[PDB]
């Protein structure tokens, strides 16, 4: 059912352990099979486990890593302060993104929106 | 206008100042005339300055600080990490908060969420 404050904040801690290891599948297996995601937040979103196993494949040399703990509410939300480090064009950099997902009656991620801009790159 | 990305990290990291140090006034005058707070994220949101205003007033020994940067997109929203410090009944305590605003095109705050619960309150 719907997550509670503490399950919330293993759901998302566990969404970066997998986006740190790159486990693609396991990743899309995380969202409900409609999902939308918005990433970066004010773009188009996309939506379904197709495009968002797209979205992923096409994104993950890339770690990521929680940077404060999980804020978490009663309603299944939660929001998490996080840094992904990479290697652009042979150039390694890093940005710092929160993130602020939903999750559903069955614990899948509903809906989710990633906060992050140029600003928040340090290359 | 809509402040742009980095024009929001400093309307944000303006907002924690005023917090900290409790300039009540001040604050209040960052939000739009008839914006919304919903704090914690769940509950019923307030609504309108007059509102905040009792808000703040009510809640503010407290100090406050940014614990990672300032997350900005570019139509006009934010989101940030910070910890909240208080001595609740005579006893210390820390809470662990995101807040996630939304600004107008005049750069008042206009919406604005804030996601914590007690896993996050630190005694
Ligand atoms: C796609 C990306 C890698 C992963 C990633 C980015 C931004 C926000 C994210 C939010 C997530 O919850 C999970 C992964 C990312 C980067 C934008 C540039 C890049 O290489
Ligand atoms: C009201 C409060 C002090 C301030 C505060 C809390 C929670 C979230 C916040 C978010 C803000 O953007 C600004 C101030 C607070 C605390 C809840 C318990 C308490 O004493």
């Amino acid at each position: 059912n719907l997550p509670t404050a503490q399950e919330v904040q293993g759901l998302m801690a566990r969404y970066i352990e997998l986006v740190d290891v790159g486990d693609i599948e396991a990743i899309v297996q995380m969202f409900a099979d409609d999902a939308t995601v918005e990433n970066p937040f004010g773009q188009p979103p996309i939506h379904g486990r197709e495009q968002i196993a797209a979205f992923f494949r096409q994104g993950l040399k890339v770690r990521a890593c929680l940077t404060g703990p999980v804020r978490a509410s009663h309603n299944g939300c939660g929001a998490m302060p996080f840094r992904v480090e990479m290697v652009w064009n042979g150039q390694p950099c890093a940005l710092d993104v929160i993130d602020v997902m939903r999750f559903d009656e069955h614990g899948r991620i509903q809906t989710m929106q990633a906060f992050w801009s140029e600003v928040n790159l340090s290359v």
